[PDB]
């Protein structure tokens, strides 16, 4: 049917510093292959939705780095930063006027190893909504990782399942349990009839609900946007909704939260050196280090375990396991 | 009296990659105060010996980064590569047609924490630089370096010692037996009139008698090198020199052989970070380190003991206790 897609370009991606910027944003970072998140993203959507019907939302202050992507694809400027509520908030109102049967949602700042598993999983997602239901992206879990949200699943109809709850981001020996009892990731991906998150809203988001109504009568986005509360999709609907369905993706996947992603991604050996970036890596005695060399070369001797970066003019050294202490390193430059 | 000084300058310096470069010799790079050591040298001796009587060695191809410091100061190309009992050699050739009553040898690659100190060491080496005797520089261990030639201390005659031998680099334990046995480092200066060092050529380097000879009487500087046998003149003369005094100097000094030597210079609490170029350093839950940023930003994040050296695009990491194998690197590269 006429479907529209909503890739939401977000995040800061503080925890990849020095490769993140002020002006650059995570989904636009060179990573896996010299490729940004957002560059594979689209390439993996083309066969599934045409960019004619392909909406990117981005900040107004990230219009310039986000600009050379809208080839056929039409760019959604958030006048703030709303999360992704408010950019799905958009995309309806999009959707809605366009005529559009499905509206597909997804993130661009995410690993996917798997184009083809991936288009297939979405596939399944547009069918898997019919009416009244909203479709949710999961992923089986091969960590206890405490940073992602997590799905409950009911019986399996089908090529779905039917979603049984939602639940945020765990403690370490809570996602264990998640695990154990055949819960799974939240991909951050959603599939569903324009007017079934509209009336979504209704039920569990009346400050969108409002707002959408306005915006389709001719409010102003700035004005609209602005008294909007600030909160995800996936805490202001999802979790509320009753119905849900799951379909489970079995492509490898990340969200590339942080420098040790790198190494999850590559998926070898752990011991192995993982290398990304246009620069060179001279290891010596060096075993389980993730390495960005953006240019030049760096050298590693006697080392393991460690994250070094380089971008530029500023380097980074951690150990992966504090991958996710990096973001202090910009708190510490702000000051 | 008319004293003459011979700076030698060399040394690539591979173990302090990537600071150094292939046209950029150890002298001249930015270290200890953003000055070159070589700069921080002429500072030192001008008060000493002037510009006019003092003469710089390098090598033939490095004359462009050499000869900015040539303001007064003679440049001394050596063709070759031929240790420093080659440079000593251009050094007499010079001073004897100058009519020089002595001569003072000095490295431009190490590290003096205190210039007037300095001074009146070799002030009193010039003195001690009768007829017949060459003077050394010595200096009081503070650990026992393997890297170094150490020297053996005879009885003390007034404001200096009689030297009694010379010791090439010795192993770990060997070391530790010198400095029981009251042995100093060779400070790697050394004060003589010119005429005794050409008759030590004579008695135990016939190949640089030879070759003085034959360069005072107008020989070709190229051809000469050429034949010349390369080795140094701690080897090739000091330690079979019989007449031999030594002048212990008590300002801090280090050979700067190796990045962790920055610590060793700094000379403050081990645990404390030590920081050069002109970067900025963010420290998280860090000890132990020896950074140096060229420019930009360099964060570290739970680590320790590490040397993380960044120049242009060029990145560092080993841990300081391996600090020797740096010289690897440049190694790999070349390959």
């Amino acid at each position: 049917m006429k479907t529209y897609a909503l890739v939401m370009a977000g995040g800061r991606g503080e925890r990849l510093w020095p490769l993140s910027r002020e002006d650059r944003p995570k989904p636009f970072l060179p990573l896996f292959e010299g490729k940004t998140l957002l560059e594979a993203t689209l390439e993996r959507l083309a066969p599934l939705v045409p960019p004619e019907r392909t909406l990117l939302a981005v900040r107004r202050d990230q219009e310039a780095v986000a600009r050379p992507y809208a080839d056929g694809i039409r760019l959604l400027l958030e006048p703030l930063g709303r999360d992704t509520a408010g950019a799905v908030l958009l995309g309806v109102a999009e959707a809605l006027k366009e005529g559009a049967e499905r509206l597909l949602v997804l993130p661009a700042d995410h690993y996917v190893g798997d184009d083809e598993a991936y288009r297939e999983a979405l596939a399944t997602m547009l069918e898997a909504a019919e009416e009244g239901f909203v479709v949710a992206l999961g992923l089986r879990p091969t960590r206890p990782e405490t940073e992602y949200g997590y799905i409950r699943l009911g019986p399996r109809e089908g090529a779905w399942y039917r979603g049984e709850g939602f639940v945020e981001k765990p403690s370490y020996a809570e996602a264990l349990e998640y695990i154990r009892k055949g819960y799974v990731w939240n991909g951050g991906v959603f599939a569903f009839a324009p007017a079934t998150m509209a009336e979504l809203f209704r039920r569990h988001l009346p400050s969108h609900h409002e707002a959408l109504e306005r915006l389709l009568a001719g409010a102003s986005l700035e004005e609209v946007y602005a008294g909007l509360p600030k909160i995800s999709i996936d805490y202001g609907v999802m979790e509320k909704a009753e119905r849900v369905r799951v379909v489970l993706g079995r492509f490898p996947w990340d969200d590339v939260g942080n420098w040790r992603a790198l190494e999850r991604v590559f998926s070898q050996d752990p011991h192995e050196n993982v290398v990304l970036g246009e620069g060179r890596h001279v290891a010596l005695d060096t075993f389980g280090c993730v390495v960005y060399a953006d240019r030049g070369v760096v050298a590693t001797l006697g080392v393991s375990g460690l994250v070094v970066a380089k971008v530029g003019d500023e380097v980074l050294v951690v150990p992966k396991d504090w991958a996710r202490e990096v973001r202090e390193v910009v708190k510490r430059l702000e000051a």
